[PDB]
């Protein structure tokens, strides 16, 4: 039906090859969007291709690196279209010990983490605001937040919405659980697809007026 | 259709259904195949409600403020249809405290004993549309916060969404309408069908993982 | 020193008469202000007059109603000026409850920090100078505070006024070994001092914080 | 009086030449602290030096170059003592090298103070006057990351981000006053209350936080 329908629309999305990366994609995918799901390694690209079949593909990226952000973008441009959905999922969500950390590797902690973000919501964002409709959905540092806000605000009036999805515990790969469960009022690890639901949800023509937002799935942590 | 936000099988009570968001709000549950009563505080109203309905639902005659209207209203849903699975609360100081603030906590509270021995349950709590503007939505989101808190475990979610400046007839002078206008950043009115999406979203079972929240659906304007 | 002064100030400070509202309240006389403390009982009052001694004075006010907070008012404009400083502290800390009980709650925690800062608002909107410090609870439904905060804060800007919050975490009040279950969720491994919710209180109430408004300012050990 | 004290504190106040910097340094100093203030230049240095006096001196420091640091530092510890209070302040490129200095500073002073289990370190934002948004979300991501792990060693970490202030960069004045409900623009003076606050012994149990001065901006 017409309801939360993303056909016509071309979606990429960061992390793609497991957990909730690939739950965003396959569900973007299930609503109508051409989707294009990134990894690390070209076996990671290749998964996802094999996961989203017809409705799109894998590409590998290092959002690291300004080179393979311009060639990603533009072997998309040429293919599907410009962006219309980008939801920046990657992350190395990898034991911030910042105090015995070397620089260098903190370097590529910040840059993953953060820097990426600005980069490809700002190579991106042009099109959106040329065409008068986007979605950036930011799922890192809590500066995240303050990111996504003062986004909003200057993008809005030409049809561009730019939402945080906070996830709580969600039931990832990575006893002691029983530990985290007693933080979460719900009782229980949230289900990569409840995130994904989220996105979703953000990604659709019926949310053109939500910006600036920052949608909680978490079993009512706060 | 799908699999996707399908509320078939589910009861939804919406409140001050006969116009606006209340009507919006109640037709989308309906398309996504919830069984709707709606009300109104006349049989007129109710009536009409149930012209629009038809097959998927019924208006009812509620007044809030009566603790034997709502007790009626509600065995009559009951036998009629089955326990209440969703409830859509959308309706000076004497007026905020008392009208608003103790309506939504008594049918709130009437539904919950039902969905929590279910262990199922949405409550979403519609705050009004842009003195005591902010006090009226505080205390809305103070009750959704508080009572999310305490029925989290058992299977219930409790939100808010929180509306901008919609378009009703409230809204529809030129001078006053442009002034209003400048300060959301999309730069337009909301629909009242846009409120309604996001109600939708949080009464499915997709939004299972999200309560306590505040769903602002405003342009970027706060 | 002329930092951080408070002289020349009337500071009224809602449930002053133990915890973190008497801490608020002798910290504000500590830094020269006018302080004007309540509780519930005429008792209580005295026993904020006692601790408060020449620095100010304890009154009885029930914040839930509107002849109380006119009166109090008009009490304290005649002695000592109008209110600067309006510390919005009163809460009762304590569901399947009665919808009277619920009603209470709220007119209590939420209401009257509505009632209350409409109430000095208009003096202090008319001087171009004034401070309302909402202090959200220590342990909820208080969560409206923030929005209430940011809402008006942005209406009354323009007019020299600044509203602003000071959320606490889990500070020592009156309040076994159950305590470890609730240090471990604070990376600052201790519970709070009430003197530290009033020096955050303190800091904003001053000339210093006058372009600081709209914020909640978050004593809790790094909790959130 | 015992309110507010920084007597027997050792602050290093980066970028101390003037505006904000300055503001911050001075205010330190009359609060008790022993100020170390830095420049790029020796002149900028001595220019600091001048105004500090007794309370103080001004140091040459280039942040983005790890032997100044561990020579400025150095030379602070065996004069001063152990740094109690840091004050960080003052495109891809200027956010990598902004965002570096801050973490190689904060890093090189955390040792001492988490040894004592005592310590300040408040990063101030720049002052708004687009990549601006990705340099502050920077600044406050690693307040937050480092203000997590060292909490529990009673150091606390937290940013001030300031809105409109008047400097030499700040007719146009009227199309940027529009956007501050106060409606006038922030003094210097004004971040300087707030970062003195944080730097107190009374502000121990607030870590993580971003403080805005911003006439209500946001
Ligand atoms: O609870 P609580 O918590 O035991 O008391 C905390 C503070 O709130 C005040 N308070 C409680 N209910 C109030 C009301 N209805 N009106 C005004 N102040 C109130 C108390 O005054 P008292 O301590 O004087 O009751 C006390 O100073």
């Amino acid at each position: 039906s017409q309801f939360m329908n993303l056909e016509g629309k071309v979606a990429l999305v960061t992390g793609a090859s497991r957990g909730i990366g690939k739950a965003i994609a396959e569900l973007l995918a299930e609503r109508g969007a051409k989707v294009i799901g990134t990894a690390t390694s070209e076996s990671g690209a290749q998964a996802i291709s094999d996961y989203l079949g017809d409705n799109g593909k894998g590409m590998a990226l290092n959002v690291t690196n300004p080179e393979s952000i311009e060639a990603v973008l533009k072997a998309i441009t040429d293919e599907f279209g410009g962006v219309d959905i980008l939801v920046n999922n990657a992350g190395i969500t990898r034991d911030n010990l910042l105090m015995r950390m070397k620089e260098e590797e903190w370097s590529d902690i910040m840059e993953t983490n953060l820097t990426s973000i600005f980069r490809l919501s700002k190579a991106v964002l042009r099109g959106m605001m040329k065409k008068r409709q986007g979605r950036i959905i930011n799922v890192a540092k809590a500066g995240v937040i303050g990111f996504t806000k003062s986004m909003a605000r200057e993008v809005a009036s030409r049809g561009v919405t730019v939402n945080t999805v906070a996830p709580g515990f969600i039931e990832t790969d990575m006893e002691q659980r029983t530990a985290t469960l007693a933080q979460v009022p719900a009782g229980r690890l949230g289900d990569p697809r409840e995130i994904a639901s989220a996105v979703a949800f953000l990604a659709s023509p019926e949310a053109a007026y939500i910006t600036g937002e920052t949608l909680h799935v978490n079993g009512g942590m706060y």
